[PDB]
């Protein structure tokens, strides 16, 4: 049984090369895949590889994820987050393949306290959310064998991430200022990839689980609380920091082209009973990646 | 459903903290676990934590793995690779918990060409192999709900490994000399942990799969061929190397207290059909860890 993976070199995709490797025979691609087209710009191009490879499961981790630039390039985001998904969906339905795809909390507005469920109404605040919603609707309509996982604040230790950019500030700077009103749950690429591997194995035996799922680490926190923990662990690890005065702030204080949401809390009870899997507190994931980041030996 | 993991900070254990995290509620320990005894020296000590925690699945990645030192300290190896396993097995059988445990190719002699199967006869060449065999026999006899995975040449990117120590030589040195007659298959901690997570989920629904399994990346190579690939990829990555003359050698040329085997090839067909999982060629695993090692940004 063969698995096709697009977006191989992303945060989640890099971890999915690991997790999908024993599930089945894996073929992994990206934009610069030379011997197979993986550029989500050319949707009939990606679609022709689906038809030319004939996979049992397609896992799509390729996506336009520059939230702000998106507003200035709305049509390029549509192509990547909706046009090529529909294209890929339809081609998957020709051979009854499964399609696994990732979405976002930006499909919802911002109305604090309450965590958003699957049956809830959707009102996208910005373009990213708008385009990504379109993709999930295109998929749902064009292919009944799908698994949609909406996630949030996704990070990995390979490459750029929040913790990193903040630490880098904390080394170079003395007093920092970061948001305390956008609430959410940081989700590791490790967790998303690992859960995906098991959901695929269940899906294959129990078609009834097809559908849409909320999938994020447990708990709830803010960018501020988040950075406090990154500083706290840095210190405990013996990193020195030039930072000394940590200040919390409103959203309004910081410009941003795209409207960021206030309430990114997602209820994940559905995924839990449907797949019989645990979703751990966000803090474990972050401490783990921080510890791989700080234990740098060559 | 609760999972108990010993040997949390080892190569395989570090990756099992990741992989077992969604399978069930995880409790992870090591020697210095302060609020729970994880020191495999005190077998009634580890056993009391099994009884005091009451887990559905126990996964044992703690072990004495210093192959040579073992000959000079044979009784300390027995304690760690056999005494505490038996102790843990018996206590697991009190509550019908599963026990997942790791063994080795050193349970077999050395008689080239042919890859060793599960039904094959065992004749341990050194103490490590001897003690570890004892453990797997103690487990099989004391607990019918077990999964034994014999593996080989196990590596990880966190910490010390073969590739690393060789590169370090290749930077510092000009002509290197490494073995070409011990044949085997390098197996990643990533793969062992990932496969373990899925085998646990099958085991739980299908008790019939309990037993002993060979579990190693596919393919076959030698320490020399192995190092050639580590150098080849280093160069391709733009690392510079002071190495220029790579020479292959016999085993005899190098001293070693413990008798190392010649034929570490393991047939893994059993694990494959029994769990419906793919086992990928060793080269993927190694290239992946090399690429995480070489892409060092802070
Ligand atoms: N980061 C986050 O905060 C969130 C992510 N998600 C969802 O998770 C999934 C992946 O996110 P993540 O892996 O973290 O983000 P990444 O940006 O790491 O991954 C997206 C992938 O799309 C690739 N890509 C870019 N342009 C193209 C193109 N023209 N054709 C094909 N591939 C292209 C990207 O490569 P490159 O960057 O090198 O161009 C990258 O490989 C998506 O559904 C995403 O929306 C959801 C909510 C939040
Ligand atoms: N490395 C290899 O080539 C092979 C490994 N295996 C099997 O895989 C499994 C794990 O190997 P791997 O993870 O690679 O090896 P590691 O040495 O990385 O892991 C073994 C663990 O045992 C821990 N440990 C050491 N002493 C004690 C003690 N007194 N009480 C409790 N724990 C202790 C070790 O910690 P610390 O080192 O910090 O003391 C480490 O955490 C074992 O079955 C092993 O035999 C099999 C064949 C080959
Ligand atoms: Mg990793």
């Amino acid at each position: 049984m063969n698995i096709l993976l697009f977006g191989k070199t992303g945060q989640v995709g890099w971890e999915l090369q690991r997790s999908l490797a024993p599930v089945g025979n894996l073929i992994a691609l990206d934009v610069h895949s030379k011997e197979f087209c993986g550029d989500f710009s050319n949707p009939k191009g990606v679609a022709e590889t689906v038809r030319k490879l004939r996979p049992d499961v397609i896992v799509n981790a390729a996506a336009h994820t520059a939230v702000d630039k998106a507003e200035s390039e709305p049509e390029l985001a549509q192509l990547l987050n909706a046009t090529s998904v529909e294209a890929i969906a339809k081609a998957a339905n020709e051979t009854g393949a499964w399609v696994v795809h990732y979405s976002t909390d930006y499909v919802f507005p911002g109305t604090g306290d309450i965590p958003w469920q699957e049956t809830d109404a959707t009102s996208p605040l910005n373009v990213y959310g708008k385009t990504k919603l379109a993709g999930e609707k295109a998929l749902q309509d064009n292919c009944p064998k799908h698994l949609i996982f909406r996630t949030s604040w996704v990070y990995a230790g390979k490459g750029n991430n929040f913790a990193k950019t903040m630490l880098r500030l904390a080394k170079e700077r003395q007093t920092l200022s970061v948001i305390n009103d956008q609430y959410g749950a940081p989700t590791g690429a490790e967790l998303l990839a690992d859960c995906t591997a098991h959901a695929i194995r269940v899906a294959l035996n129990k078609p009834e689980v097809a559908g849409l799922y909320h999938l994020v680490a447990g708990g709830t926190t803010t960018w501020h609380d988040y950075a406090a923990l990154v500083f706290d662990e840095a210190r405990k690890a013996g990193i020195t920091l030039a930072l000394t005065e940590l200040n919390a702030v409103p959203t309004s204080a910081y410009p941003t082209p795209a409207s960021r949401p206030g309430n990114s809390r997602l209820n994940t009870e559905k995924f839990q009973r449907n797949f019989d899997l645990i979703l751990p507190q966000w803090e474990l994931g972050v401490k783990r990646m921080l510890t791989e980041m700080f234990t740098t030996t060559t």
